[PDB]
C-alpha cells in the first residue's frame, strides 16, 4: 500500500502531557527474596530434574535397536578413546595408564549429570597440552635428577625415571580438582557470562595456535630428542630452535615409521572424509595402525636391535583413590581458570554442533556444572582435565549414537583395557601415538584459511583472529588467551570509542534521513546542519564528539566566541573616543545510543550553553525514552534547558525550524 | 501543526532502485602523502603557535586581578616546594641539595611550554621513591668502604663519603635525562588520545585517595615518627599503621605546635570565603603562619632545647651544568619505563580535576612535550623528574592563582631563598609548612560528597568513583589508576553488552513507537511484535540477544522445533500404525540503535532469521542506517532467499507491511 501520517509535532513536552506512564513495580526486596525462594515440591522436582539430567532420558529409552545401536557405537568409541587417551598421555608428561584412567572415570562421572548425548568426554590435545606446560613451569625436569650412578667426572645426575612420574600425576590430579571446583563455583553462582568474550576469531586463533604448539610437542616427541622443556616467553620458537639444532640426536627408525604412520593416516582420513558416499561407516584408521604398529614392533626387538621409544611402563592394573595434595593453588589459580575456560568454550562449542545437528537442546550451566563434578570426581583417582575431542566425538555421532549408554558402554571398552588387556601394548612404540596426534591437527591446522575470508568482511574481526593467533605464540599459550580476551575488549571500546558520524540529510520531499556521503540529489536544510552520533558518547568519546560537531558545523564554539568578545570590546572604545554565517542550528541525531555516562552529559550540557552564546541552537532527534530518564536525574534540565530543546523524531526538528523561521524572521 | 509526508513504502530493494550511489573515495597514500603541509604557510604557523603555549594567555591576561593575586599565590606554593625539595630528596637516597632545584629549573622551561594553570612542577612522593628504588637496586650502598679508623678488634670499615653520593647525583640526572627522552619522544608520534580514557570520577576517585596518601605522607612528619617505606600492594594501609604502632616516640612539643597551626589556618581560610565581599584580595596566611613560626623557634631554641626538627641544612648557590653519563642510559632503559608512564598519569590527573570547576579542559599532546622537555632542561642540571605534586597544586588554586605565572613567581623564592635567604628560614620547624597543605587539602577531601551526587544520577560511574578509590588505597596509586583505568573501561563494554531492552509499542493513532514497559494505554498488532535491542550486536551479547527473544516472544524457537518433529515422527509411527504455539505471526526486531557488527553478530544474527523460518514465523527489521547494512551484504548474509526486502527503513513501515499483506 502506502505510507502516510498527519500529527502535531510532538517533540519533548506534547507527547508527556497526555500519555500517562506505566509506574514501576514495587521492588519490596523482602517479601521478592520470599517469594523467589521456592518451597513447593513442583520447584523442588524440576530442579531435581534440571541437576540431574540422567532420570530424563532413562525412563523413555527405546532399547528395541537403541541397544544395538549403543553398543556398536560403545565399543567403538571405547577403542577410538582409549587411543586418544594413552596418546594424549605424552602431552600431560604422566604415564600412559592415567590417559586410560582419565578415559574411564569421567565417562561415569558424566553419565549421571550429563545432559548431552553425542558428548564423548575424555581427553583433548590442546587441553592436555596446557596441562603440561603447567606442570613443566611447576615441576621441571632438572628439579628431580638424583646423584647416582657413580659417574667418571661428577656425581652421576641421571635422570629421575620413578618418583617423578608420582610427582607429577599428584600435581595433575590436584590441577584436576582446582579446576573442577573453579568450574563448578562458575556454574552455581550462575556466572556464565564470562565465556561469551571468547570470541569465534579469539578461539579460531587460540585454536590454531594450541595446534602449532602440539605439533611442535609431538614433533619433539617424534625425533625421540632431550630438551630443557622451554617454557615462559618465546618457549615454543625456542624449542623450535633448539629442536632444528638437535636434530643430530634422533632416531632415523622411529622418525621413518613416525613420517611413513603420519602418511598412512592422512591418506585414509582424507579418503573417508572425501569417498563417504561408498563407505557408510569410518574405517578406524587409529585402531589398526596401532594393531600393526604393536605386531611388527613385537616381531622383532625394536627397543634392543633398533633402539626405538616404547611405553613398557604399564603395569595393567587401577589403584586406590589418593586424597589431593592441597597447598598449590596460590600459585596454579591463573592457570587451572585458563583451562577450565578453554574446554568450557570447547565443550559448548562441540555440545551446539552436535546438536543443531540432531536438533535437540544443551544448557550451558548443566554442562558446567556436569564438567566441574567430573573433574571433581577425575581429581580423587589420579585423572587430568577432561573435555570432548571434535575427531572422537565425530566417530559416535558418525556410527550412531542415540544417548549417553553408548559412553557407558564406552567405559566397559577402557574398562576390560585397564584391568587384563593392555599389557600387550607393551613394545608400542611411542611414536604411534604421538603421530595420531597430529594427524587429529588437520582441523585446527585448515582454520587458517578464515583470513582471506575475514579480511573481506568486517577487518576488525580479522585484526583479532591474526592478534590472538600471534599473540599467544610470543608470551606462551595460557597468558596468551587473556592477552586475547582484553585485545578484544579493547576492540570492541575502540568501536564504541570512534564512531561513523556523517552529515544526514533528507530525500527530496521525504521524511526519512539518509547519510550525505553516500548519495548525490539529497537535499539539505537551509542554514541547518544535521549531524549523526552512533556508539553512545562515554568519557572516552567526548572529545571525539567535539571534533565532529567543530567539523560538521565549520567553525569551533570557543574561537568564534573569543573573536565575538575581541570584536565587542573594540566597540566600546569606538564609542568613547568619538564566521557562523550559514549555520543556523544544530540537529543532533543521537538516535543510536545507548547510555549517557553523565560524565559525558556534563559535557554536553557545556557544547549547549556554548552553542547557545554564540547563538546557534542545538537540539535532539532521536533520543531514547531510558535515556532521556537518565539524563533527567543526572542535572541536564535546569531554568532555561527546557524539553523543547528535545525532538522524537528527526522530521519533527526540521519541521518546527521551518515552522519557527516562516512565524518569526 | 499537521504535514504531509505520503510516500509509498521503501525497502531497502526499493529504495536504491531509483537513486544513486557516491563514488567513495580510497585516498591512497601513495600520491596524497603530502597534503598536510605541502606550501601553505597557515598551517605551519599554527603548529608553532601550538607547540609554544606562551603566546596564548600571556598577552591575554588581565592586571586587575592577576599581579596581587598570583604574588600572594606564589610564595605560598613556593614555600611548600620548597619543603618538599629538602624532604623528597632523602627519600632518593641522594644528598639534600638540589631539591630547590627540582622546583626553579623546570618551572622556567615549563612557564613558556606548556598550557595548564593550577599546577606546579616538581617532585612526587610516590615517584621518589621510585627513583630511589632504581638507584638502590644499579648502586650498592658502599662503593668503597674504607676500612680505616683504627676500630675496635678488626679494621674500622667505615663507609666512604664524597665519591659515594657524588655517583648518586649523577645516576639520578642521568635517569631524569632518559625519562625525558623517553617523555618526548612519546610526543612524537601524538599519541594524545590516552587523556580521553581519563574520566572525572577515575580522576576524582584516584586524587582523593591520593589526598589520603599525602595526608599520612605529612602525618608522619607532622609526628616525627621514624617509620620504614612501603611499596606496592597495601602500602598505604602498612605505613598508617606503623604510626599508630610507632606513635610512642612523638614529639610532644612538634604535636602541639602542629595542632594549633593546623586549626587556625583553615579557620581563617573558611573566614575569608565567608568575608570575601569584605575583603578585595585574599589574606596570604601562608606568609603570616611561616614568619611567626621562624620567630617563635629562633628566639626560643626549639631543636637544641626541646627537640622539635628543623631544616637547618639548607643550601646554598647554583652548580654549573654537568655531563651525563650515556653509557649508562641501557640500564636504566628497562625501568625508566615504568616510571615515565605513572609520571604522566598522575600529572594529567591533577589537572582534569581542576577541570570540572573551570573550564580550562587541556590536551594531551601538548602536554606530553610540554613535561618531556621540561625534563630535559632539568637534565644537565643534577635535577629531579618533572612532576606534579598534589599538595602544591591545591595551595595554589584554593589560595588565589589566575594563570602559571604564580609559578614563576614561585621560583624568584626559591631564586632569593638560595642565593640570599638561606639563613632567614632555617629554624623553620617544618610543621607549620607541612601542615597548611591539609588545610588546602580540604577542596579535594570534600570531592567525596559527589558519591551520594552521583548515585542518584547514575549507578555505574558511582562504582567506578568508588572502586578506583579503594583500589588505589590497597595496590597503590601506582597500580589503582591502572586498575581503575580496565575497570572503567570494562564498565563500558558491559553497559553495551547488557542494555535495556524492552518491547515496543505504537501509540493509538499515531505511528511513534516507545516502550510498552513505561507506558500504559498502549496497543500491539495482532500477531507482530517489536523487539528494541538498543545494543550493538557483537560477540558478547550474541545469546544475550537471543535470551532477549525467547523472554519477549514468550516461546523459545529452540524447544519448539524438536518438540515439533517429535510429534510429527509421533504421529507418523501412528499413520502406518493405525488412526503452544504462540498465534504471534511474526516478529520485527527494531534494532535500529546498533553502531556495529561483527562476524560472530552477523552469523548468528542468519541463524535467527533460519531458526524462526522453520516455525513458519517471519522476522523481520528496521532502519540499518550507512554501515550495519553494507557490512552484512559484505560478510555473507544473503545467499539464496535472504533479501534486503526484509528490511526497513522506518519503523512503521514494518507494521504496515506486515498489515496488507494478510
Amino acid at each position: 500500500c502506502s505510507y502516510t501520517v498527519s500529527r502535531p509535532v510532538y517533540s519533548e513536552l506534547a507527547f508527556q502531557q497526555q500519555r500517562e506512564r506505566r509506574l514501576p513495580e514495587r521492588r519490596t526486596l523482602r517479601d521478592s527474596l520470599a517469594r523467589s525462594c521456592s518451597c513447593s515440591r513442583k520447584r523442588a522436582f524440576g530442579v531435581v530434574k534440571t541437576l540431574l539430567p540422567i532420570l530424563d532420558w532413562l525412563p523413555k529409552y527405546r532399547v528395541k535397536e537403541w541397544l544395538l545401536s549403543d553398543i556398536i557405537s560403545g565399543v567403538s568409541t571405547g577403542l577410538v578413546g582409549t587411543l586418544q587417551g594413552m596418546a594424549y598421555a605424552l602431552l600431560a608428561a604422566v604415564p600412559v595408564q592415567f590417559g586410560l584412567y582419565s578415559a574411564f572415570f569421567p565417562i561415569l562421572t558424566y553419565f549421571v549429570f550429563g545432559t548431552s548425548r553425542h558428548i564423548s568426554v575424555g581427553p583433548f590435545p590442546v587441553v592436555s597440552l596446557m596441562v603440561g606446560s603447567v606442570v613443566l613451569s611447576m615441576a621441571p625436569d632438572d628439579h628431580f635428577l638424583v646423584p647416582s650412578g657413580n659417574g667418571s667426572a661428577l656425581n652421576s645426575t641421571t635422570l629421575d625415571t620413578g618418583t617423578r612420574d608420582a610427582a607429577r600425576v599428584l600435581l595433575a590430579s590436584t590441577l584436576t580438582l582446582l579446576v573442577g571446583i573453579i568450574q563448578l563455583v562458575f556454574g552455581g553462582l550462575q556466572i556464565g557470562f564470562i565465556v561469551r568474550y571468547l570470541a569465534d576469531p579469539l578461539v579460531g586463533g587460540f585454536t590454531t595456535a594450541a595446534a602449532f604448539q602440539v605439533l611442535v610437542s609431538q614433533l619433539k616427541i617424534v625425533l625421540n630428542v632431550s630438551t630443557k622443556n622451554y617454557n615462559g616467553i618465546l618457549s615454543i620458537i625456542y624449542t623450535l630452535i633448539e629442536i632444528f639444532q638437535n636434530i643430530g640426536d634422533t632416531n632415523i627408525a622411529d622418525f621413518i615409521a613416525g613420517l611413513l604412520t603420519i602418511i598412512v593416516c592422512m591418506a585414509v582420513k582424507e579418503l573417508n572424509d572425501r569417498f563417504k558416499h561408498r563407505i557408510p561407516v569410518p574405517i578406524p584408521i587409529e585402531v589398526i595402525v596401532t594393531i600393526i604398529a604393536t605386531a611388527i614392533s613385537y616381531g622383532a626387538n625394536l627397543e634392543k636391535n633398533y633402539n626405538a621409544g616404547i611405553v613398557k611402563s604399564i603395569p595393567s592394573g587401577f589403584l586406590p583413590p589418593v586424597l589431593p595434595s592441597v597447598g598449590l593453588f596460590s600459585d596454579m589459580l591463573a592457570a587451572s581458570f585458563s583451562i577450565a575456560v578453554v574446554a568450557y568454550a570447547i565443550a559448548v562449542s562441540v555440545g551446539k554442533v552436535y546438536a543443531t545437528k540432531h536438533d535437540y537442546v544443551i544448557d550451558g550451566n548443566q554442562e558446567f556444572i556436569a564438567f566441574g563434578i567430573s573433574n571433581v570426581f577425575s581429581g580423587f583417582f589420579s585423572c587430568f582435565v577432561a573435555t570432548t575431542a571434535l575427531s572422537r566425538t565425530a566417530v559416535q555421532e558418525s556410527t550412531g549414537g542415540k544417548t549417553q549408554v553408548a559412553g557407558l558402554i564406552s567405559a566397559v571398552i577402557v574398562m576390560v583395557a585397564i584391568v587384563a588387556l593392555g599389557r600387550l601394548l607393551e613394545p608400542l612404540q611411542k611414536s604411534v601415538l604421538a603421530a595420531v596426534v597430529i594427524a587429529n591437527l588437520k582441523g585446527m591446522f585448515m582454520q587458517v584459511c578464515d583470513v582471506p575470508r575475514l579480511w573481506k568482511q568486517n577487518k576488525t574481526d580479522a585484526v583479532i583472529w591474526v592478534f590472538t593467533c600471534i599473540m599467544s605464540i610470543i608470551l606462551g599459550l595460557d597468558l596468551g588467551l587473556l592477552a586475547g580476551l582484553l585485545f578484544a575488549l579493547l576492540t570492541v571500546v575502540l568501536r564504541v570509542q570512534f564512531p561513523s558520524w556523517n552529515g544526514l540529510g533528507s530525500v527530496p520531499s521525504t521524511d526519512i534521513y539518509k547519510s550525505i556521503t553516500h548519495y548525490k540529489n539529497l537535499e539539505e536544510p537551509e542554514g541547518v546542519k544535521i549531524l549523526r552520533f552512533s556508539s553512545p558518547i562515554f568519557y572516552g568519546n567526548v572529545d571525539g564528539f567535539k571534533k565532529c560537531i567543530n567539523s560538521t558545523v565549520g567553525f569551533d564554539a570557543i574561537r568564534v566566541y573569543n573573536k565575538r568578545l575581541k570584536a565587542l570590546r573594540r566597540i566600546q572604545k569606538l564609542i568613547k573616543k568619538g564566521p557562523k554565517v550559514p549555520i543556523h542550528s544544530l540537529v543532533l541525531d543521537c538516535g543510536a545510543v545507548s547510555f549517557l555516562d553523565v560524565v559525558g552529559v556534563r559535557s554536553l550540557r557545556m557544547i549547549v550553553k556554548e552553542f547557545q552564546r554564540i547563538d546557534v541552537n542545538v537540539y535532539f532527534a532521536l533520543l531514547q525514552d531510558d535515556v532521556l530518564e537518565k539524563m533527567e536525574q543526572c542535572g541536564f534540565f535546569d531554568d532555561n534547558i527546557r524539553k523543547d530543546r528535545f525532538f522524537l523524531t528527526v522530521h519533527d526538528a526540521i519541521l518546527h525550524l521551518q515552522n519557527q523561521v516562516k512565524s518569526r524572521e
